């Protein structure tokens, strides 16, 4: 059986694990350096096969779910998820785990203006100035913002910054070990065990004091009121405190981490080019000169903008690895998949391929304009959502979301870096890529 081309290091204990916990991305650029489109590098126990370039990307997105499965790509989902969603009808996987029915476009307008009331309800006590970390902003922000689209309203307004620190518990407790076990004796993955508990105890408080005084409108009753209503055979509530919190955590998962760094970033972009910053402020104003509200504008064109947040994506991926389990053996390149093999994208690394974007280092919103529109002409290779078959369904929303805050943060405040602009930056020390802390900005109301 012939070797793949293999990437240089990988001496550590668990191969390049430990390297692609420090550094994933340094990591999957050299592969593609030495190996060319099709490189390789040891996961622990599993080979990963790392597709680069506009002709392997294709074949990575392109190939159907019984040669490249979604399924078990990524065992670090498993403790967060926990018991299969609290219904029981098959793969029930993105169907009701991420259920578009939560991002209809019925219903999108309306979530244009739920998420303006949470961004406001998040600045209520700003003050005229002050300083903010964008991790703990954004992140608590995302919390309520998913839990009152994905959920209701009634839900996110019985929840609190408690919420938000233990579903970050529960986040950063994706390390690159999970590929080994997710269940692991390690010190994050007991972290994270003992997040979902608290989650799951916040939630059973919840379910309480709504039996204790339930509604007095039998119209302005959410999602939960009517899991706590479902009676099994003989009487007895079906739903525990634990089946329904892991449902919430399943679905909200799809509205947070992604949502929540691409914001931090989308902000310290503009702040590190404040030329591009005038240009989506002045486009604002003059955009909401017509008087119509956040909900509509944010289901709409907002040129500027949107070029800045494609930009910052680009430069930015949330997710910085995408990963499928090989059900059969294929040619690529002249290079054989086995089955069983971890085939990976990673945005982080095709995003900036020299080739397919002019100055891959800079940020060039002008990249998606009338003329070059990049985005578009690599269709393979600029992947911030990833495409074909699995492509974000959520894009819509995301953008959606994107628009709808900034519509609210950058008309009412200004913001300014507090630390160096190169001091903030990710930590890729877990699956679940997190902006990184310290990452201050100060602020002052607009005149
Ligand atoms: C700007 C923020 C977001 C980014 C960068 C993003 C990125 C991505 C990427 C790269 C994938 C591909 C995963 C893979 O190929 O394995 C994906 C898939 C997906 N995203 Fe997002 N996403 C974002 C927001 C959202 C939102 C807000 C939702 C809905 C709550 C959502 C729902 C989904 C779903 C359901 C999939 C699975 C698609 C499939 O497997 O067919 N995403 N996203
Ligand atoms: O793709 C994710 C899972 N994931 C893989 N690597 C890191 N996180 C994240 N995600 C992508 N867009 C939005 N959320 C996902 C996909 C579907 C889903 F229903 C949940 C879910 F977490």
């Amino acid at each position: 059986a012939v070797a793949l081309p293999r990437v240089s290091g990988g001496h550590d204990e668990h191969g390049h694990l430990e390297e692609f916990r420090t550094d994933p991305i340094g990591l999957m650029q050299r592969v593609r350096d030495e190996c060319g489109d099709v490189g390789t590098f040891q996961l622990a126990g599993k080979q990963v096969v790392l597709l680069s370039g506009s002709h392997a990307n294709e074949f990575f997105f392109r190939a159907g779910d019984d040669d490249l499965d979604q399924a078990k790509a990524y065992p670090f989902m498993t403790p967060i998820f926990g018991e299969g969603v609290v219904f029981d009808a098959s793969p029930e996987r993105r169907k009701e785990m991420l259920h578009n029915a939560a991002l209809r476009g019925e219903q999108m307008k309306g979530h244009a203006a739920t998420i303006e009331d949470q961004v406001r309800r998040m600045i209520a006590d700003w003050g005229e100035a002050g300083e903010i970390d964008l991790l703990d902003f954004f992140a608590e922000l995302t919390i309520y913002t998913s839990s009152a689209c994905l959920i209701g309203k009634k839900f996110r307004d019985q929840l609190d910054g408690r919420f938000a620190k233990l579903y970050h518990e529960l986040e950063r407790g994706t390390d690159p070990l999970a590929y080994v076990d997710p269940y692991l004796p390690i010190e994050s993955f007991r972290r994270r065990d003992e997040a979902r508990n608290g989650l799951v105890a916040l939630v059973a408080d919840i379910m309480n004091g709504r039996i204790a005084n339930p509604p007095t409108d039998k119209s302005d009753r959410d999602m939960l009121d009517v899991l706590i209503a479902v009676k099994a055979e003989t009487g007895t509530p079906r739903f525990s405190a634990d089946e329904i919190t892991g449902m919430f955590i399943s679905m909200m998962f799809a509205g947070h981490h992604t949502s929540s760094g691409t914001a931090s970033w989308t902000l310290i972009e503009l702040m590190r080019h404040r030329d591009a910053y005038a240009a989506v402020i002045d486009e604002l104003d003059e955009l909401y000169g017509d008087g119509r509200s956040v909900s509509f504008h944010a289901l709409r064109q907002i040129p500027q903008l949107e070029n800045v947040l494609k930009e910052t994506l680009r430069l930015h991926p949330p997710l910085i690895i995408l990963m499928r389990v090989a059900k059969g053996e294929f040619e690529v390149q002249g290079h054989r998949i086995h089955e069983g093999d971890l085939v990976a994208a990673s945005p982080a690394i095709s995003n900036r391929i020299p080739e397919d974007f002019p100055d891959p280092h800079d940020f060039v919103p002008a990249r998606y304009e009338q003329p070059r529109q990049e985005d578009l002409l690599n269709r393979w290779t600029w992947i911030p959502f990833g495409a074909g078959r699995h492509r974000c369904v959520g894009a819509a929303f995301a953008i959606m979301q994107i628009k709808a805050i900034f519509s609210v943060l950058l008309r009412e405040y200004e913001f300014e870096m507090a630390q160096p602009p190169e001091s903030y930056r990710n930590d890729h020390s877990k699956m679940v890529v997190q902006l990184a802390q310290p990452a201050c900005v100060r602020y002052r109301r607009r005149t």
